[PDB]
């Protein structure tokens, strides 16, 4: 908060100004990028604590491990990774040898994989027969699925059977869905997978970081490779922040929040459809913009000028170049965190359509900016 | 501070209590582990900021990069790693391929073939080993600074066998920034460091490199060093780098060196032997054999008296590795919280008092009370 940040103001005016600019950006924009969120003051205070000075499991780390195990029903957990990528790579580093074969189920999908360090084979997404055939041909040591497995409603039990039949581990990256899974909205892969990775930010609404969940059989292999003797001191301040976020996620309020996220996304989608858009039980949607004769890139820019943040995104059979696109992808987690409910979701849908219908018209952009300002003033992120 | 961490108190009493307990531990102990320090309120506030919500280079990251390049005269920098060891891995895995040979010089075999040169410096013998094993990369670390290795000469040896030269300066980076120790950057392909320790920043790492290596370092997928940055932590790094550029930081390092000199001289007056670190250093290794106490026993007894040190083997140590005949200790942390030469001398005598009667309850209690007077006078954070 104000007093704490004031400690930066006179020692480093440039960094103070950058922080203040970002605070303003977060307050003044309606953030609809589906991976984005606003973590709590408690989370931030934990990672702003004196735990940064700290270098036989620390109480803070045991709390984080115990809570994340509880949240997902996992047999074991490692909370040391500093990112989703570090979590995913950490599984490969721990469990595999150079040149081992990894089979990804993809739509960097489903995770980024190094062709220098591994033999990476991809199954394009479902056809369980074709996946099993490919697995038998390539004999992967590990099969990995990600966001697309959730979006496409993959049967994780069935996938686990396929992995086991060819002698492969099954890994699932649930980062894009972790908060919803914790709330029971989406199926939990943990009972079925050997490894489940996630970010601690995004729909889990925690600090930036990662976690590896694993069956107890793989606790030692994971922890014998992912520990301070090899990767150096973990960030115990960030681990404390993870613990705080996991306690929040265990609460009934968090379940209600995720239900509100789903409902707000439904209302937003329904409003866009009423306003003539096409939508290609979720927190995220892909909007086909072609009926409004605007590209994804132009829509992203125009919405941005109106203080509404989205990402351009290719649609299926997109007629535009991949750096142009015919779509935008947008989600409800962040607007829900700052207090928007169904009425506000519908307002946002209408503001979006207003911009798309006249994207470079100055008066339209000004009116929408003013309506956005009413919303952001009434629903501040941080008080 | 109190208002900020108060936001945790009712939402997560268990974590709040753990934080309070750690705050008390930092306050109530004299920390002499040479790698430990206390970073500034500004650094903490940066990494406690809303930058955690933020997902072309961000102004914050460009400031961090530019400042660390300025601090060390580096051609390029990557400020992404989250520990010293992770900075090191970020070089190995970006620049090498599976099975490549790394030659370490010092006092992961699944991934690389590691050969070790054991450390007056025998450059010919190091060169001979390098010619036999043809390492793709030679790494020097803390022992290279402690032993006064000639980095220009080591760079020539690396070139002569076809190896990159990497130097890990984590244990000396703050001294190097202040001009007290030689800077390896002009001579090495890669220089890695922690941002904490003697640089007194947030916990993290940095890779410094010659300009031609910026792209391969930044692009590596494996093992997940790159590819999801913590912009709040990067802002904290930037703050620490601005601090390190200041004349005040140089004065701090001069005080660190002086306090270590006083500590060492006091311990010698009390009948201890300094193996290494007696002059021009923040760190020293104490040979305890004259006091007939193991490093393990010394660490434990000093800990009971609220003085924190690490046991550490001495050269030719007769004790088991978990036991040892020495302790390693340093002045950075005590200097940060305001101790000067008078207090450094007092600390030296308190240490000796414990070493001389480690099993005597009255001695431990007496020293503990003296330690409490010092820690109360010299709080870490106000």
């Amino acid at each position: 908060f104000d007093r704490a940040q004031s400690t930066i103001a006179n020692v480093d005016p440039e960094i103070f100004a950058a922080i203040e600019q970002e605070n303003r950006r977060q307050e003044d924009h309606i953030e609809l990028i589906a991976s984005e969120n606003y973590t709590s003051p408690a989370v931030m205070a934990a990672q702003g604590s004196q735990l940064t000075n700290k270098y036989y499991v620390d109480v803070v780390e045991q709390l984080a491990i115990d809570r994340v195990k509880q949240l997902f029903g996992a047999e074991a957990a490692n909370v040391q990774p500093n990112s989703g990528s570090q979590a995913n790579q950490g599984v490969f580093f721990a469990m595999l040898k150079p040149g081992d074969t990894i089979m990804g189920m993809s739509l960097g999908s489903p995770v980024n994989m190094s062709g220098k360090w591994f033999n990476v084979v991809s199954y394009g997404l479902i056809d369980y027969d074709a996946a099993e055939k490919l697995a038998n041909e390539h004999k992967p040591k590990l099969i990995v699925a990600g966001a697309s497995a959730f979006a496409l409603k993959i049967d994780f039990e069935r996938l686990a059977k396929i992995a086991k039949s060819v002698g492969a581990y099954l890994m699932v990256d649930m980062a894009h869905y972790a908060g919803l899974i914790a709330a029971g909205v989406y199926p939990n892969p943990v009972p079925h997978a050997d490894f489940v990775t996630t970010t601690t930010h995004k729909s889990l609404r925690g600090p930036r970081g990662g976690v590896i969940l694993m069956k107890a059989e793989y606790e030692k292999p994971i922890n014998s490779a992912i520990f301070p003797g090899i990767q150096g001191g973990p960030l115990m301040h960030v681990i404390a922040a993870k613990a705080v976020a996991f306690k929040e996620a265990l609460s009934p309020e968090f379940k209600e929040y995720q239900q509100k996220v789903v409902e707000n996304a439904r209302v937003l989608a329904e409003t866009l459809v009423k306003r003539g858009l096409r939508i290609v039980e979720s927190h995220v949607m892909l909007v086909d913009l072609r009926a409004k004769h605007i590209t994804g890139k132009a829509a992203e820019a125009a919405l941005g000028a109106a203080h509404i943040t989205v990402n351009k995104n290719a649609i299926p059979n997109d007629p535009e170049k991949p750096f142009v696109t015919s779509g935008i992808r947008l989600g409800s987690p962040a607007m829900t965190t700052r207090g928007f409910g169904p009425a506000e979701a519908e307002q946002v849908g209408n503001l979006i359509a207003d911009v798309l219908e006249n994207p470079e018209d100055a008066a339209t952009i000004e009116r929408v900016r003013a309506q956005v300002a009413e919303l952001t003033k009434r629903f501040p992120v941080y008080r």
